[PDB]
């Protein structure tokens, strides 16, 4: 019901401290990654890719795809292989993709192309802390990290190709070792508004 | 458990046709408000604002604040009302904000800034979807709008300060009308990989 909804939302709050003796099960992490994996993105591209930094009790590294863009590789082969649609850069289709982009979101930049794939992963990543705390497990979302010298890292480690990906966003999971962070946020007058 | 978990991903699908005669309770409405309210955010800054057209159910406009910087008067504000931190733009802590947006994030310029705050929204939109599922409520994520129409338009009804917001992202919430669609995504092994 919906107090239960409400409460979830009290439940997900940022750990920070982790029980360095309980780790997620093997079938636990296997669900939240499926969880990954079903999260909706924009016209279904999936600009994504995650990576389980191995080498909290899991730790994850979002990449999402450079230039996807209506006339790219990457978006005719999803389109082909997962959507199982006949793609190709003279249909109406395609040219609707490059309007949307173009002219409707203003994605004209390589950055603010690659910037407009990582919201995707944001959902992607969301929807994984929302889960894991349905299942108990506690998360933190991570933004905390130089991106230049990670890609750099990663590019040299060769997990990173940064020609078709870059780094967009990081997170962990495990088990809290501390009390639930109480809330603090904005009133609802002030954060949402009703248009007439 | 972890079924139930993963089934509820395949519940939460991008639903195109809805019933026009079954709309959202009241009460469930502010539930759904109270989850986008209660969304992480980085360095908790809530950089965003969420509008109603009432002018499917319930149809939101996601804003981002621009220019969410250091020195900004949004940040010195919400940290002091929201964090009751006693914030002030040459502490070391404004500092870390400081070079944790220009540096570690390139957050160089007005889009980009503005992009990052866009990101958050997308957490917040992510987890009213989710919370939507939970409930048995289908949503769908909405891009596909002119953004310089749409934010002329907000602006000349005052329901838009282009100054402060722009517009992120919109989603709409209501009951179903269609079978659920059957998921297309990616295999595990092309959206996700173990680092060693
Ligand atoms: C995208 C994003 C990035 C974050 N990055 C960090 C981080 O790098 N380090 C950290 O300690 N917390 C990080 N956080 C946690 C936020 O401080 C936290 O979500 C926010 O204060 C709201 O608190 P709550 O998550 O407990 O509800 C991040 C949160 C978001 C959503
Ligand atoms: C951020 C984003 C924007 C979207 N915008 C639209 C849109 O404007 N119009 C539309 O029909 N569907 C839109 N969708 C729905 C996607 O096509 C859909 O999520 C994707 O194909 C995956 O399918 P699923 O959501 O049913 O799992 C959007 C989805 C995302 C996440």
């Amino acid at each position: 019901d919906r107090e239960q909804v409400v409460a979830l939302q009290h439940q997900r709050f940022a750990a920070k401290k982790y029980d360095p003796n309980r780790r997620i099960s093997q079938k636990d992490w296997e669900a939240l990654v499926e969880v990954g994996r079903l999260a909706p993105s924009s016209i279904g591209l999936e600009p994504w890719k995650m990576l389980l930094l191995k080498n909290a009790s899991h730790f994850v590294i979002y990449l999402a795809r450079k230039g996807v863009t209506y006339d790219s590789d990457y978006v005719k082969k999803v389109m082909h292989e997962v959507k199982k649609r006949d793609y190709d850069t003279n249909s109406r289709f395609a040219q609707i993709i490059k309007n949307f982009q173009e002219n409707d979101m203003k994605l004209n930049s390589e950055r603010s192309l690659f910037d407009w794939a990582s919201k995707q992963t944001y959902i992607q990543m969301a929807n994984m802390m929302m889960a894991a705390a349905m299942l108990g497990i506690d998360s933190c979302p991570i933004e905390g990290y130089d991106q230049e010298k990670v890609e750099a890292y990663l590019e040299e480690k060769g997990y990173l190709n940064t020609a078709e990906f870059g780094v967009s966003v990081m997170a962990c999971f495990g088990y809290r070792n501390q009390e639930i962070t109480p809330k603090t946020r904005w009133k609802t007058e002030v954060i949402y508004e009703v248009i007439e």
